[PDB]
């Protein structure tokens, strides 16, 4: 029944915000709808694999957040593999590259490259991190898919491909799906293309040692009984001077205020009292997750490293199931595997064949773009589909169809009474990650500690100190990378020059 | 406790379902969240009003179950005042005009517009109504949204406003928040351009004589005690023997099987063991509805008749809160009345306003476009805001964003085990009308009845015999509408 603070979801977020309110003296309780604490992150443990993530995995530099929370839990990180070349797969044929990106040799292509990049952070510039929809074009840039927005600045095909490849990977949709003013929000709030797309200084730097799903876990620990598995929260009533929240096992409880720390989405899946104000209520029907398979190929050794590869492949193509792999074995160099991700329309697509198809077309594409025959050996495999799990909805996180985010954006975070409002998706810095949920997890457990009188309001959103184990280097750009024309450019500096 | 058939939603869609099973001998009983019946329909009554359909309201030619289903239950139609001259307002003046559509008179604006109705018709004639994703190019018409389809087929900013109206006023969504191939389709299944957008001979043709709530409440008499009114369906479990559907009042109930007849995304509020498959468990995320607000304005005469203008306004523009109104006067002559409808970002702006400020704006928007002080006198005033709705999610009904329609539009209406689908938004004529409702109803409790061995699998889909009271004359079109070029034909022939 009673206690100060009742937390709905134990993801990083709800387990963040829960350990924050449990450490300055509140009682809480956090109602969790699964077996298991973790949510989108999941850590399998068996012995053909020892470890396995088949949820969110990756951190990096500037996630300081999750850092310094998994820090305090005890745990530590190592380095993804990328000693060896990277693999551009494209039109059926490799293309090794050492650096972060493929080069583009064609002139003409290179400076459509060069401005394609260049153009979505100079975009993103113009868009507020804390109110994408304080942009001066928000709406312009809003009513359009990033689809029309490719087919606008792409003056190559080459161009085109490697974007859509890009979004499809970055938020695990189709680039018409999208709007393009969310699109651009999100590659900005986790600091631009590049630390985005990186595993070098970016976002895929680093895993946690033993897998993420211990930083739910210790949290639990740390918490005890306070955590009750198998409560799918029903029922929220506002009406009274405390807030009951009912579960569907019909245990009630009852507090001075909620967290919801949950995707947005699934708000859909409690009844409320009174009902929600009107952009809320259908706020949540319009902010749909993503599509993946995460799948991991064992083999008896990482074969690929003698081939002077690092196992990071970027593989263009319809007929390819997976679009980008990385090195998931262990770092003691054991339990070789390749880590790849089956997107959007293709997790649809490809759900219907059994695991074993799946395998089997997996390690063909493997075999084909690392030129080894090796590939058709596999001693082991996991994945999971995230289309499937009614308490998550999809993976990695939500994404923003064109001309929601200027209508309803605004009240993703807003306060409802006494319900505040947790989870990656209303970060921002790193929606849509571990570091986000962390974040969210932290600032709405501040709001309600404000509300208390316990702390001023300048103390509800807090800067992170900076990771000693994990520096950012910091992200740079060449002179002709600035100054180079665009294609269009380069056409009227010709035209000029007719005279 | 126990029954053969659990109908989840009392709207007109689990009425009709309900009503059927019933006739056929079996025992159902009908789970409704609210402490009414009706769903997206509501007639409001007050000395003042009379009634007032604030919900679903009209009905027309070709939506022959609709009309089939109010007869049977004791219910008559009345004409909906088309009699004079329809008004459109174009950068703040009123041209009136007889006939259903406002003309053009610049000879390219009158060719692109001709171009853009013609061109949506043709497209939705490759367009198959029960399954959409199979038009030979529904994958290309489903990635563009109906904003870029407009860009790419009108040539003058005349057409393209009104082209937008159009979309506003038929899915209550903008042009860019939804698939061009969804729309089209939508377009299609209601007979196309004139007959989904014409007052006679179309869609708003009729009302019901005391509203259409009536169809849900006589249908609730005639069940009795089977309509359990404030009973949310909060979980439905199909592991055991029979499905057991629990309520959020802690009831229990018992069944053969389900009929899911709520808003597909509603289908989120409830709880599912086993799990949903994996292509209904991120549909049913996918499908958002509309947004608007009803609005009518009570006068005391119908003053707009004696100036030869029929009640009936067209209103270009981003200043006007209303893009198109209708006369809502009771057939008598009484209770005179303007209907107006608030449209999706203009919904979602014009909330924040009070009720009186709401009045005051449409008041003094009539009187400029009527040409009438007397649009300054309002009796009384009705209202509904329909994106307030915990058990609807929004009006008129479901629209489909880029992408959606193709990679989850088959599984709409796909049993899930012991789980059938009924709604408006799985009809295949008339879907998001209260005629989808009773095509969709009808059909999931028929799908039903043959799962039971009661009847053959062609008796699943039933054709409708067609409304003696309210017949359909055929859509016709002119020589030239047929052939004259469109903008960018005629710079070819240059
Ligand atoms: C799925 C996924 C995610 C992901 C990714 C790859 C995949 C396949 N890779 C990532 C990566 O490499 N690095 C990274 O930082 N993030 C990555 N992501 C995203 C990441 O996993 C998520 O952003 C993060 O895990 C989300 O945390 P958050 O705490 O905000 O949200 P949640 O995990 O989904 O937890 C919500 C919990 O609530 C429970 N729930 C749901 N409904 C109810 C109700 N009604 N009542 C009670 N509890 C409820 C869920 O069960 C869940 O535990
Ligand atoms: C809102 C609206 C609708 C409308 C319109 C104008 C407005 C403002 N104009 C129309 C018109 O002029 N002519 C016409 O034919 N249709 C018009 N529309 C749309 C029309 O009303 C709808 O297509 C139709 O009413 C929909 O019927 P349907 O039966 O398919 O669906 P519903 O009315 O929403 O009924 C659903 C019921 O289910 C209940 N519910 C929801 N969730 C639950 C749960 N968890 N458990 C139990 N019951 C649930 C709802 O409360 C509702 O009663
Ligand atoms: C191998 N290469 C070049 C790349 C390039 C970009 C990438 N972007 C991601 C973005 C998010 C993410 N999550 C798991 C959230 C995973 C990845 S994996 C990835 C691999
Ligand atoms: C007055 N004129 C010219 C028009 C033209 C088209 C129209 N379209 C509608 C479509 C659906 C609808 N519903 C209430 C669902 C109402 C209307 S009102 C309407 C009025």
């Amino acid at each position: 029944n009673k206690c100060d603070v009742v937390v709905v979801g134990g993801g990083i977020s709800g387990m963040a915000a829960a350990k924050l309110l449990h450490d300055s003296g509140l009682n809480v309780v956090v109602l969790e709808a699964r077996d298991r604490v973790g949510g989108r992150t999941y850590t399998l443990r068996n012995q053909k694999v020892k470890y396995v993530d088949l949820g969110g995995s990756y951190v990096g530099p500037t996630q300081n957040r999750i850092l310094r929370l998994a820090k305090e839990l005890g745990l530590e990180t190592y380095k993804v593999n990328e000693v060896e070349r990277l693999i551009h797969h494209v039109k059926g044929k490799s293309y090794p590259f050492r650096g972060p990106f493929p080069p583009v040799w064609n002139p003409i292509t290179y400076l459509d490259h060069n401005n394609f990049w260049r153009t979505m952070d100079d975009m993103g510039r113009e868009i507020p991190s804390d109110a994408p929809w304080k942009a001066p074009l928000a709406e312009e840039w809003d009513n359009m898919t990033m689809k029309e927005l490719l087919d606008k600045l792409c003056w190559t095909e080459s161009a085109k491909q490697l974007a859509t490849l890009f979004v499809n990977l970055c938020v695990t949709a189709e680039t018409h799906e999208v709007s393009a003013l969310w699109f651009l929000w999100y590659v900005k709030q986790c600091g631009g293309t590049t630390r985005i797309a990186s595993t070098t200084n970016g976002g895929q730097e680093r895993k946690f040692v033993g897998g993420s799903g211990q930083v739910s876990e210790r949290i639990m620990d740390l918490l005890g009984d306070r955590v009750k598995l198998e409560r799918p929260v029903i029922y929220i009533d506002q009406t009274r001077e405390n807030v009951l929240v009912e579960t569907l096992n019909h245990e009630m409880y009852e507090a001075k205020y909620v967290i919801s720390a949950i995707p947005p989405t699934l708000g859909m899946k409690i009844h409320f009292n009174p009902p929600l104000p009107m952009m809320r209520n259908q706020m949540i029907t319009r902010v749909p997750l993503g599509s993946v398979i995460k799948c991991i190929v064992y083999y008896k050794e990482p074969f690929w490293r003698k081939k002077d590869y690092c196992g990071t492949m970027i593989i263009d193509g319809e007929e390819a199931p997976v679009a980008a792999t990385l090195d998931d074995t262990k770092p003691e160099g054991n339990y070789a595997a390749i880590m790849g991700f089956i997107l959007a329309h293709k997790a649809r697509k490809l759900a219907r064949l059994t695991k074993e198809e799946r395998l089997k077309k997996l390690c063909e594409l493997y075999a084909k773009v690392l030129g080894s025959l090796e590939a058709l050996e596999p001693v082991h495999y996991e994945e999971k589909n995230w289309c499937e799990e009614q308490y998550s909805g999809g993976c990695y996180t939500t994404y923003f169809p064109p001309g929601i985010l200027t209508q309803y954006g605004r009240v993703l975070r807003q306060p409802v009474d006494r319900i505040y409002f947790a989870g990656t998706e209303t970060a921002t810095h790193w929606s849509g990650y571990m570091e986000g949920a962390v974040e969210a997890g932290e600032r709405a457990a501040r709001e309600i500690l404000h509300a208390m009188g316990k702390i001023p309001e300048d103390e509800i959103w807090q800067s992170e100190p900076e990771s000693v184990d994990v520096p950012a280097q910091p992200i740079t750009t060449t002179f002709l990378e600035r100054h180079l024309p665009s294609v269009p450019g380069l056409l009227r500096l010709i035209g000029l020059t007719t005279i």
